[PDB]
């Protein structure tokens, strides 16, 4: 289950979005090494130009990778579903605009960690900071607080991101999320605890599609 | 006790008002879910227009909904005293400002858990950002530091809230809070410990009354 | 020793200062709560005007005060001193700007605990925020980081300030701290732990004098 | 004296760098004293070759996590003194947001009675007109989190962590760094359990020296294991 990850997997992230009808998909390539809780990943717009910002993505773009400390080990339900995975779903409420409900299977394919997605975003304003394009090109550090489910035989999880402005003010984007197994294998179901995230976003010069290059880190903590 | 908030909770919630002579009332309406720390209520001014902006009054406007770990169960006073509940109080002291004070019973009425609160608003400059309506209508995450009272048999709070400026400063509000069980039977004293609190405004725009939509997730941690 | 302060203890407060050559004295009178770990003081200049910002001196102007939850008693340095008291040093130094350097001595007379202070502030810019005045009444919420002197049978501690700017940015200060104990008596050596601090400042609109009202709350927390 | 004995008191420190960014080659020393038992540093730094081509607070962190405070119950996580006298190589790689990167090798070792810390870095991809090239950084420096893991292949650590540098123009830009630290003497160390260095710094001006330089002060303490 862990065993899976004890090296560098690849990964793989396919997203297929409607925000207010606009359609789009992307496509991500990168690898994860979740022994010291990192990701490197490539995402491009498959279908042109993305109608929304990039940073809006992020969090729907495999919480697999996390670094659990030895003590938390027995905490660490992403890892303890695979090969077989996850359904993880959302809902993200934008500060003064509209929401993404988020529907994902997370799961291997071989060898690789595949991220599939489904968005959903509803009720945007057409010149909001969203489809305005008014999000600066970057990400802050969060932290996403981790819930048993007994009944659903996993976890919900609630955080706020913050995404800056280019005005200088910060938009906030409450997250409420449910995990599910997919298999019927047995998990691990934690104890309360977080995931501190840290991200950096960057461009290839010379890539002419619309792009994200991410780096993360995240590890577990509060136990 | 704690049996009481197994399940979802419907709750409703009545505010009257006087800041520096401006009587209003508010009365809100939703529902709680407190296995996962979560709340969503929707308020209206019952009295016409609002004489003080929203985001002042969501301190006073139940933290029997808060999430307490498994580990923590024997530090949740609120629950504990259910269903005959509490009296909470309150001094809120805004920065270069009034201060509310605040009074509120909360308590099962039937299947409804029920704040009933009366507030008192003094000092206020009428050309503040209070009275002046120079508050973002947004919210920030907090931190409430929770305290036994042993002579009281119950608990004391302190926390300041930090409340967003239009002008892209912030204006903080003291709390002092104190809580004190309505009924003789016993209770839980808890050891020091903290609520983290996130909450997130919104507008109904097909709402024509004043008006606040919130949700709010709120845990327990420290032990 | 802790049963000095198991009730409200009046407080007073003596500050004889020097910065750059401009000479002050500041008086304080109040009383504090350390079973709730809360004080309220009010300091007049009585020499006429400070040349310096109160917020400046928030730091100088009783950490006996503070709240140790039960878990933490014997890391309670201060309390453990009293009556004898002990001998507050500090070197504080601001961000572009000059240092205080301070001496105070904290100890009952009578019922009452006083803090009688020296300051000596150099090298300031005429011209600065300090000397020049822009910097916001108000405070931000701070964690002082103790650490045991065994050597000198006391403590040691370390922490920044931020102090709001009138223009939007923070000046820091930071703080080298040194209390050492008057009396020969046995006193609680900690281990590594913090204070965090919240504090409000306001205005009596009738003191013409140059003045502040302190509201403050202090815990003990990180063991 | 081995280990955590040689900290005991005051040590003198030596910086040494030799830097290139975008092709652009200086060098600094600095000199000053750590004081481990308390968790301070007091450095002062010049540029020995004229004018710096960056900011000096993106030298801030590049520029001996041996002085960190590691109380009393974390000793045996203590990774950094238990190299020494034999010392540690730290090598980095630093990504600023909308900018080039970092890469830094260091050795951090005793030689003689003082702890030195040599370190070549190379700067590549910067933009001319950027914060850094274009010294938009003001001169100041906030507090923050390292976040150390073991790695029991290399018998050593790494760490991970974000600064914020703030901005004239009252943004901040962050760098990304990832650490890796080796030691370099075949003794044995003290791997630690996960936890973090909160950092504390002041960077200041002697308004007599006419040379490019920074003065700091630094205090840094070890905490999150039980
Ligand atoms: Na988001
Ligand atoms: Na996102
Ligand atoms: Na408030
Ligand atoms: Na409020
Ligand atoms: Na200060
Ligand atoms: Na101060
Ligand atoms: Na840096
Ligand atoms: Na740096």
């Amino acid at each position: 289950g862990e065993e899976l990850f004890t090296g560098v997997v690849p990964i793989l992230v396919e997203l297929d979005g409607d925000v207010n009808g606009h359609r789009f998909s992307v496509r991500g390539e990168g690898e994860g090494d979740a022994t010291y809780g990192m990701l490197t990943l490539r995402f491009i717009c498959t279908t042109g130009r993305l109608p929304v910002p990039w940073p809006t993505l992020v969090t729907t773009l495999v919480q697999c990778f996390a670094r659990y400390p030895d003590h938390m080990r027995r905490h660490d339900f992403f890892k303890s579903t695979m090969p077989e995975g996850y359904v993880q779903e959302r809902m993200i409420y934008f500060e003064d605009d509209g929401a993404y409900r988020t529907r994902a299977v997370v799961r291997f394919e071989g060898d690789t960690l595949v991220n599939r997605i489904e968005l959903r975003g509803t009720d945007f304003r057409e010149d909001g900071n969203i489809l305005g394009h008014r999000l600066e090109y970057n990400f802050n550090s969060h932290m996403v607080y981790i819930m048993a489910d007994r009944q659903r035989n996993g976890i919900r999880a609630m955080f706020n991101t913050r995404h800056n402005v280019e005005d200088g003010s910060e938009q906030v984007a409450m997250h409420y999320q449910q995990n599910t197994p997919i298999g019927d294998g047995p998990v691990l179901l934690p104890d309360d605890h977080y995931l501190y995230t840290m991200s950096l976003l960057s461009v290839d010069p010379n890539e002419r599609r619309d792009h994200m290059v991410l780096r993360e880190f995240v590890m577990a903590a509060g136990i």
